[PDB]
RNA sequence: GGUUAAGCGACUAAGCGUACACGGUGGAUGCCCUGGCAGUCAGAGGCGAUGAAGGACGUGCUAAUCUGCGAUAAGCGUCGGUAAGGUGAUAUGAACCGUUAUAACCGGCGAUUUCCGAAUGGGGAAACCCAGUGUGUUUCGACACACUAUCAUUAACUGAAUCCAUAGGUUAAUGAGGCGAACCGGGGGAACUGAAACAUCUAAGUACCCCGAGGAAACCGAGAUUCCCCCAGUAGCGGCGAGCGAACGGGGAGCAGCCCAGAGCCUGAAUCAGUGUGUGUGUUAGUGGAAGCGUCUGGAAAGGCGCGCGAUACAGGGUGACAGCCCCGUACACAAAAAUGCACAUGCUGUGAGCUCGAUGAGUAGGGCGGGACACGUGGUAUCCUGUCUGAAUAUGGGGGGACCAUCCUCCAAGGCUAAAUACUCCUGACUGACCGAUAGUGAACCAGUACCGUGAGGGAAAGGCGAAAAGAACCCCGGCGAGGGGAGUGAAAAAGAACCUGAAACCGUGUACGUACAAGCAGUGGGAGCACGCUUAGGCGUGUGACUGCGUACCUUUUGUAUAAUGGGUCAGCGACUUAUAUUCUGUAGCAAGGUUAACCGAAUAGGGGAGCCGAAGGGAAAAGUUGCAGGGUAUAGACCCGAAACCCGGUGAUCUAGCCAUGGGCGACUUGUGGCUGGUCAAACCGGGAGAUAGCUGGUUCUCCCCGAAAGCUAUUUAGGUAGCGCCUCGUGAAUUCGUUAUCACGGGAGACACACGGCGGGGCUAACGUCCGUCGUGAAGAGGGAAACAACCCAGACCGCCAGCUAAGGUCCCAAAGUCAUGGUUAAGUGGGAAACGAGCGGAAGAUGUAACGGGGCUAAACCAUGCACCGAAGCUGCGGCAGCGACGCUUAUGCGUUGUUGGGUAGGGGAGCGUUCUGUAAGCCUGCGAAGGUGUGCUGUGAGGCAUGCUGGAGGUAUCAGAAGUGCGAAUGCUGACAUAAGUAACGAUAAAGCGGGUGAAAAGCCCGCUCGCCGGAAGACCAAGGGUUCCUGUCCAACGUUAAUCGGGGCAGGGUGAGUCGACCCCUAAGGCGAGGCGUAGUCGAUGGGAAACAGGUUAAUAUUCCUGUACUUGGUGUUACUGGUAACAUCAAAUCGUACCCCAAACCGACACGGUGGUCAGGUAGAGAAUACCAAGGCGCUUGAGAGAACUCGCGAGACUCAGUGAAAUUGAACUCGCUGUGAGAUGCAGUGUACCCGCGGCUGGCUGUUCGCCAUGAACGUCGUGAGACAGUUCGCCGUGGGCGCUGGAGAACUGAGGGGGGCUGCUCCUAGUACGAGAGGACCGGAGUGGACGCAUCACUGGUGUUCGGGUUGUCAUGCCAAUGGCACUGCCCGGUAGCUAAAUGCGGAAGAGAUAAGUGCCACGAAACUUGCCCCGAGAUGAGUUCUCCCUGACCCUUUAAGGGUCCUGAAGGAACGUUGAAGAC
């Protein structure tokens, strides 16, 4: 079948889009030896020579992680400030990358997932899934019983009614509480804009569990899980994809423990690293 | 001798790993095969309206299949050869026939030779249904046989528009509308590979397909034709790119050259053919046919020894082991009732010669008007074909002689024919081979054009190793009247017993010996100790096992690196990606010496004979004295080192199913059903086969072994780009001069690959401002061993051929780990300096920073460090010594290597050069070996520097091999390779589209679940039954339990046997009619056909073990023929006779059928009784029957004491992973489970591994700049936050068991607040105001809490609508969630009462004095835990008298006898209470 050139180029361990469109109209990189067009389609198939600028890159698995964003970085790579990302710990893969799924602002944390194919990371976004998750809300003001159910119907935002859906309570004596609101509809930071009608601030947004993955009991900040393949199986067949049955990940449930203890050890071991980076 | 203490020290494995012997699942290899591919010497190329090829049933004395056969049904008549046997085979028995000439089998000549398929009477579904017309007939009611869909030709007869002719119709005869290969011809017609680019071109008048025919097709000469052998990869043609592509002569004759235009004198002539008979010679079925007697070994003889016959015949195979002569086949000698072919007697019909007299081919050529095909668009344009309208000549016109004009001869237009060889191999018989032997060869060696799958078509698996002869287990024992196994018997052999000759690797077990429960994470070899079965007249000699130590960052592919969180393979066995054919060029080998070579054809078939070509023989001279094959080594081209491409084109399936529109027939209003027509940008040009075993140069992959040697990094010229000329140094061969003591240098020939650089010292270059960028060889971090810096291939050191318990260096170093001065002489001796850097100030503090120490690889080090000088040891595979300096290359002594020495020595991909084996087939080789035991497989030993070969033993019992050569499907570790046989994951997960289990009895060796019986409630106008499809014996009965079924399954929906379902009034066939079709002429009429309505009848009951409305019995109605009566052939009454075929059960609303879990779709018919307006609701009635499987316990969540989930008998999985004896942290190199160093482990499990936190946006505590969608730079979509720490069984701490203590190390016992008195205070002239110590009152539950004060509370006070119990009611109790619950005692749970963490004492940092003080983290000591703490203690009561032999006489073991204290035990036990 015939493809789109900026998208061979975009998972191949290069750019994106914008970036491999630039390269294209010096005439560095060209198709069949003669200088490619910028808006066209070739057929990829393996058999094709191109050199990335004069380089050889030999251009032919789906790998899924859970990384936990803290405070002080960004979703994004380049920086006109400079400010530390997520993309500094990911590790380096033979002609391929990770893909984000999502966007968060700074100060609000998140488990990310990093995809390496371009058409998962779009389907999971698009409302036509709605898949439930997991967040964990630690209130600090003027908070009562009262104001629980009114913000549970058609408020009126800035944009549209934004509202909640279940709303429990689980502890929450000392100065914070705990009020679990469970959302399914996505968008980007809805929380935090509905409670700052009264005395909340939101101090800080944690999520928890992501549609039906199993969170590690016992995971600090600065870190990514890769998920198994029993895990991975479940995001692919959910929309339209079928199930990919080649992976890399074995049993090593007790070597996986030993991930486990080691890693929050290397997770000391990053926070010591983004330290040096300073 | 007895007791006590200390050190060393036999004995605990339910497992895992290793070796020998003994089995099984699995059936490889060697060997064996009436079956093939491919050629030659004779032949054959058929069958085709008296019924084909390919294909269901029926047929034997018999239950069935294939071949064959057709109620005359593997048999019969006539005519021939052998008569001591047969009724085909798989595959035996039972039943018959033949014996002084009626058996069977083979060949020839006749009769006979279904429905259906080209099928002709009309439809049609290849085996469903009806025959139309005309005779005879012991059967006016029954059968058989014969003839007729067409077109064309000949003859006879008849006949319209339209007087003649012509169309149509009838009869007879001849001819044939059939199917499956190769090759040839005619009419049409493709894609892909390399094309500098492009509709130029090659591939390619091709593959495939349609019709028809044939047996094969179509300036020196000379006028049947074609093919093969030559001229010839030629003379020409093309952007003269790759390609495509002729003739004469000659070398070879396996050719044979006819008839008509013919009058006349003369015919059954010469040369020949067709149709009969007879003789002679052949082909196609048969018979006779010579030649080994015996003995030893062995159960058995085809081979051995001695003596012979035979040999025109030993071509091959079978006959108990390897066969001339024991059989079946070959020389020689004979037969003709039928048919056919090649020379010859006679006969009938025959297109017909010689001599004489004549002739040598008119609608043609050329020209004019209007088109197309010949490469050429109507060109400078030749040649080929010429409709309609026209039109010449016969040396006064035309062509040819290797084509200007001219001359002479031949030729100058419509005729009719021409064999064999050569092409082609689907069928028969004989013969042949350096092809193969069940993953080979063909899809297929047998029941392979198979089981199975799909709507059809296309395409498409596995499976014999039966034995010489079936001698294929009588009887007895165990068990389930089985399966399986053990004895006996038979046989040479029984681990070969229906998986059946020999039985490997891998996977899975038993017995013996060794190691492991304190061991170091893909650890193997070596060194060393202990122990066992055979060293052995002391001899730790060898193998397996082998605690502990030392050395070493596994292996392959892919790379600038592979020790890597970057990627690939589960293993074993079998199989697997030829360097061939056809040109040219180059090299090596060998025969006449100035004839080196022939191909095809021919030949006593490789020699002889034959020179028309290719390669050469006139050099010197710019120009005007050797070659052909085989083999080996390269390039290009039919596929050519290419596993599955994708896309496009061509040849057979494209309105069938779903969803619509116009015209609708019936049954009861946008209903439903059946048929037909119209509409192809997903059934809208899917798949397979042919092209095509095509094609993407890279990606995966150039495969077994072996000796020597061996090109590159960021580059140069510099365009036009993933490329053309070209690279010093280096290789093989040749040439080779002191050129730069075996050619290191120059030239020539052959083979024809890569390309991001980075750091430090010295020397150079933007503001040496940036520790960057830009340059050179060996050389630490990435195509060079090992050693050293803790480890390795971008500065250190060294050219590593092989053996050893040898000695001596350099770099790095010398305290221990771990072999290397605790050295000597001068300095240094309190900043953890020795364990980084800049600037400023005067060898110190030295951004002097958390590499388990408040920054060396480890423990340390206050000089045990560093610099300089002098003196030792240790230091690889270098130098040296010994042995062949194994192997290769020279000189000096030597003509086919016995050298006395020295030097270069295993870095490497691609490529190139010299010396290589094993296995298989043939000549060598009918020889030799060959039952005192072959080959292969399976062990050990010996030999060899190369892959190996030779011998012997066990198993096995039938044909095998070496030397001198040559020809290939040729040595295997991976391509997710393909086939077959097998693990871990795991004896675990899982028990599902949801009515409910349990109790009793009977059968059986075994009953949780199957069968049978009783009561209430889940199913129940449908989870029911009866019709129409699909299926065509799944429904009844009996026996059996291997396979089939998610467990069991004695049941059954499984197999076998028995048992097929009564039809003129059960359903309607045939025929007629409507819509919709077909319809000879013409381009829809006349007809032929086509129904769920109209079309004679029966509504009901009884009788089955299984299926009925039918037979028996009772009653009713109708349509023909015949006989009688009545009325005038028809009608009525009575009686008698006849009336075909097909379908038929179970299933039919989800079980028996179609998607594996009714993870749904599913036409149509019947709405009973009571109540109600109706089809809701009410009596959930009757009938069919009541999830496909159990027992305890009964959280959170969910649904309403129950129903699920989790843990358990039995049965019973997949994905992933190269393979396991699954150890942290720091550090190194782009996030280390596996290397090195330190701390810590008996095996199998479960629970821990950013709310414990923050008084309110900020701080603390470490268990239009992006990331993705697609889009022909066209922009939108939506979318952007902008093993360790702990807890349980079975064990150990020195034979063993039940307690109480001492308590190493860590989280835990050291965490918080207010008031009053001391105290308007110490010090001070005032104000503000102490510190320490003591008491009391608050948070958090530190262990709690029952006299009193609360709450909760399924066995007791105490009620209540209805119902139930005590006989009924009341008075008392219990059930529908604990029906709503109203109160309380004891045990448990708590917001209140008592006690209780800030201590007493000792030791620190910071701070404060001149030893005295010293905090919430540390320590005897105030809660609590703890001896798996391997370093492992003491006391204390106890527990603790059975013996005889063998032997190497000792920390020993076995048999007979015995079973203690304590612990362990689960039918005699639930106020103990989720588990």
């Amino acid at each position: 079948m015939s493809e789109k050139l900026q998208k061979v180029l975009a998972r191949a361990g290069h750019g994106s889009r914008r970036e491999i469109e630039s390269i294209i109209e010096a005439g560095r990189v060209s198709v069949d030896g003669k200088i490619a067009k910028l808006g066209d389609r070739v057929e990829v198939t393996p058999g094709l020579k191109i050199r990335i600028d004069g380089h050889l890159i030999s251009v032919r698995i789906c790998r899924v992680l859970a990384y936990y964003k803290p405070e002080g970085e960004l979703c994004t790579r380049n920086d006109p400030e400079g400010r530390p990302t997520v993309f500094d710990r990911l590790p380096k893969l033979r002609g391929a990358r990770w893909i984000a799924v999502g966007r968060l602002d700074v100060n609000t944390c998140g488990l990310l997932l990093f995809t390496t194919d371009g058409e998962l990371a779009n389907r999971l976004m698009h409302p036509s899934r709605e898949v439930e998750r997991e967040y964990a809300v630690r209130v600090f003001g003027q908070v009562d019983d009262a104001k629980l159910r009114d913000l549970s119907r058609g408020v009126q935002l800035e944009d549209g009614p934004a509202a909640f859906k279940t709303i429990k309570f689980s502890g929450g004596e000392g100065i914070n509480q705990w009020y679990n609101v469970t959302l399914t509809e996505g968008r980007n930071r809805e929380v935090r804009r509905l409670w700052e009608a009264v005395g909340v601030q939101v101090s800080r947004l944690i999520r928890v569990r992501y549609g039906d993955i199993p969170l590690p009991k016992g995971l600090p900040r600065g870190g990514w899980t890769e998920l198994d393949l029993a895990q991975t199986n479940y995001l692919r067949e959910l929309v339209e994809l079928p199930p990919e049955t080649s992976s890399k990940v074995a049993v090593e449930k007790d070597r996986r423990r030993m991930k486990a203890n080691q890693i929050r050890r290397a997770v000391k071991r990053h926070s010591q690293v983004s330290g040096g980076r300073r």
